[PDB]
């Protein structure tokens, strides 16, 4: 592709298990130091999501698909979330590369519900 970035293998195992085998509640992602692959900064199955937020970075970008539960009224249901986590005061050539390489990793999943893009402030 143009991009020329990988989606290692472990990001896929791991979307697929927390979408096939509910055994996972939210992943983290990151580009990895050539900048030539996405991989996974972290994974867990704590369900409470203070902890999530805990695990975005302060000062620079991340990806990150989180398994949404929530109650409308006909039966409790859940959406995979697929996130872009930007902070405002990232380094520009951080959201830069990380927004070019944004579509690699999403094109990689398919079944997602949602997509977010967050722009925190300090
Ligand atoms: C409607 C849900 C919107 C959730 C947006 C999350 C807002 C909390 C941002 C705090 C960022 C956490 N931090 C400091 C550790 O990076």
């Amino acid at each position: 592709s143009f991009s020329g970035v990988k989606v290692s293998p472990e990001c896929l195992e791991a979307f697929q298990e927390l979408k096939l085998g509910k055994s996972l509640r939210y992943v983290v992602f990151k580009m990895n130091d050539t900048k030539t692959e996405i991989v996974v900064e972290k994974k867990s199955t704590d369900k409470d999501f203070d902890t999530f937020l805990g695990d975005l970075p302060e000062k620079d970008c991340r990806y990150a698909i989180y398994d949404f539960e929530f109650n409308l009224g006909e039966g409790v249901r859940n959406k995979i979330i697929f996130i872009s986590w930007s902070p405002d005061v990232a380094p520009i050539k951080s959201k830069m590369v990380y927004s070019s390489s944004k579509d690699t990793l999403r094109r990689a999943f398919t079944g997602i519900g949602t997509d977010i893009q967050a722009t925190d402030f300090s």
